[PDB]
């Protein structure tokens, strides 16, 4: 599914991410068009063996299993495929334990390129929130 971004920002607020961690909802929205370009099917081999799944971009090194990551834990204790469905549920709810796993979003490496430190709020503009 590719959601648009007010759409989206509505998906997530609802899921609780709006100052989730101190983080506004525009820095959740910036790190998805970044990370996935708001696409719930997106994949991203890496050379690491493991891929990035769904529209965060989550890890099967640590996140969740795709049975094909050497050395992968699961610790969103979920099958990856799960994180490319049209409901964000599940990649919401993994992406508030990576989120608390000690590096904030810089955990997301396109929020740390694109949107740490820019006026996010022009993210969420225009969304009748």
């Amino acid at each position: 599914k590719v959601f648009g971004r007010c759409e989206l920002a509505a998906a997530m607020k609802r899921h609780g991410l709006d100052n989730y961690r101190g983080y506004s909802l525009g820095n959740w929205v910036c790190a998805a068009k970044f990370e996935s370009n708001f696409n719930t099917q997106a994949t991203n081999r890496n050379t690491d063996g493991s891929t990035d799944y769904g529209i965060l971009q989550i890890n099967s090194r640590w996140w969740c299993n795709d049975g094909r990551t050497p050395g992968s834990r699961n610790l969103c204790n979920i099958p990856c495929s799960a994180l490319l469905s049209s409901d964000i549920t599940a990649s919401v709810n993994c992406a508030k334990k990576i989120v608390s796993d000690g590096n904030g979003m810089n955990a997301w490496v396109a929020w740390r390129n694109r949107c740490k430190g820019t006026d996010v709020q022009a993210w969420i503009r225009g969304c009748r929130l």
